[PDB]
């Protein structure tokens, strides 16, 4: 309707309606040598009457109404858009910074040919760590953090020469000692299964609980480590039933002078985690059925690392599946309603039950 008139002339905007009749727009709108950002407030579309429009001046937002801003009789939302842009109104030296910057003990800098883009890496404490700008800009290229972390924004507000730049990136560094320290742990003493190629981003982690049964440990504030932590059991459907509870209990049990592994250990009573150990002997004994592989991709490690993990209640069934492979099954199943709700399905191929925790494994 409206998103149409955007979509075709104005790209950067997003026009979002409200069930109060109302309509606010928001993104960019741009003339040949300009543009602004923008935040169009309509208390009746169609009608502009009563519009609310703020434009960033700068640092703030600047407030247009009809006293401030006069647009013509006859006009319409399109009329209004495409009139707008015409109706609105010691800097140091960078190469001696990066030279100010060259030598220290706490991390190495390395300048790009040309030097058009400078790398910070090796940092103390974190080696796994690195930073890329681009010169002279200071604009924010790759780096090592979780990608969810707004850094190129912080940068660009909060930093304004490379050694601001470098220390504001070394003081998140610190305030993430927590989220990378408690990784650490469940890296070393859990079987570690997706992600794949583990890596100074990702704020996840899947491990085996015991034979059959998966827990997903989660971050979602790589900054607030615990108050953002969850737990998703993932197994057989009565297992996941049982588990859930002691889960629960776990959780309120949490004792905030133990990390989240131990922490774990004690949830589930475990002096340690299934893991794969020489003192498993060689293995061939079992020769499990040479068909590991998904059951539907035929494929056992995709390219994104997911393994054949999803597996119905009846142990009878050989066949695994990788859970991206039956993603529709899994969301025409149980589309909307919570998984307690819908704990199961019918194992494609025996009819078994086939717990609905596997979903987990899915949107990440
Ligand atoms: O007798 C089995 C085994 O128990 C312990 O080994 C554990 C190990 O501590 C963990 O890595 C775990 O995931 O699996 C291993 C095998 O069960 C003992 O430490 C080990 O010496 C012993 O053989
Ligand atoms: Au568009
Ligand atoms: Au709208
Ligand atoms: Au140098
Ligand atoms: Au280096
Ligand atoms: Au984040
Ligand atoms: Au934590
Ligand atoms: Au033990
Ligand atoms: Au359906
Ligand atoms: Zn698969
Ligand atoms: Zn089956």
């Amino acid at each position: 309707d409206v998103e149409r008139l955007l979509c075709q002339k104005y790209p950067g905007l997003a026009a979002e309606l409200q069930p109060s009749g109302a309509c606010i727009i928001r993104g960019v709108l741009g003339s040949e040598d300009t543009w602004r950002r923008l935040k169009l407030y309509l208390p009746h579309h169609p009608a502009l009457h009563g519009f609310q429009l703020y434009v960033q001046e700068s640092l703030e937002y600047k407030l247009y109404t009809s006293a401030n801003l006069k647009l013509q009789d006859d006009w319409l939302l399109e009329d209004f858009l495409d009139h707008l842009p015409k109706i609105l109104p010691r800097e140091g030296n960078i190469y001696y910074d990066i030279l100010a910057l060259y030598k220290s003990n706490e991390y190495c800098l390395q300048v790009d040919e040309a030097c058009s883009m400078i790398r910070f890496s090796e940092f103390t404490d974190f080696e796994q760590h690195y930073l890329e700008l681009k010169i002279p800009s200071l604009l924010l290229l790759d780096h090592s953090l979780p990608d969810c972390v707004s850094l190129g924004e912080m940068l660009t507000k909060s930093a304004g020469n490379l050694e601001e730049a470098l220390n504001l990136f070394r003081k998140l560094l610190e305030d993430l000692r927590p989220f990378y320290d408690n990784f650490m742990d469940i890296d070393e003493l859990c079987h570690v299964l997706q992600p794949s190629p583990i890596s100074s981003k990702h704020k996840t982690r899947l491990f085996p609980l015991k034979d059959r049964v998966y827990l997903k440990l989660t971050i979602a504030d790589p900054f607030a480590c615990i108050a953002s932590m969850s737990l998703k059991i993932i197994g057989p459907t009565e297992e996941v039933a049982r588990l859930r509870h002691v889960l629960s209990d776990g959780l309120s049990n949490w004792d905030s002078e133990m990390n989240i592994h131990k922490n774990l250990l004690r949830m589930f009573d475990l002096c340690y985690f299934p893991m794969p150990d020489w003192s498993d002997g060689p293995k061939l004994d079992e020769e499990d059925n040479e068909e590991l592989r998904c059951n539907i991709c035929f494929a056992y490690r995709l390219d994104g690392g997911e393994v054949p993990l999803v597996s119905c209640d009846n142990a009878k069934c050989v066949l695994k599946c990788h859970a991206v492979c039956l993603e529709e099954w899994f969301k025409t199943l149980m589309d909307g309603k919570t998984f307690l709700e819908v704990s199961f399905g019918q194992c494609p191929f025996c009819k078994a039950k086939l717990s609905t925790s596997f979903a987990a494994l899915l949107n990440d």
